[PDB]
């Protein structure tokens, strides 16, 4: 029911999303170093599906500890990011705020048929 703070990862082929380690975290200037640490979840339709990401102990699976296995669940962290829950990021109120558009910094492997739209 919660909002991810960032448009969707289009899964455009056939594979599931997977990040090298330190890789796949959004850019968010409203949120520290300590905060860079999060899960993307498949979501069930309304066609190809969409990754949506969630700061860790926010969201839909926000009772799961990092690296938990869960089909349609994938983990990211960029290095320094603390292993806590991100309770003062949250997820977003769409009354309050559009999604931020998903960017990731340059040289990023997007897995083959992922895209940033
Ligand atoms: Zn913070």
């Amino acid at each position: 029911n919660t909002a991810s703070w960032f448009t969707a990862l289009t899964q455009h082929g056939k594979e599931d999303l997977k990040f090298p380690r330190g890789q796949g975290v959004p850019i968010n200037t409203n949120s520290s170093r300590d905060d860079q640490i999060g899960y993307y979840r498949r979501a069930t339709r309304r066609l190809s599906p969409r990754w949506y990401f969630y700061y860790l102990g926010t969201g839909p699976e926000a009772g799961l500890p990092y690296g938990a296995n869960k089909d349609g669940i994938i983990w990211v962290a960029t290095e320094g990011a603390l292993n806590t829950p991100k309770d003062h990021i949250g997820t977003r109120n769409p009354a309050n705020n559009a999604a931020i558009v998903l960017q990731l910094p340059q040289g990023t492997t997007l897995p083959k048929g992922f895209y940033a739209e």
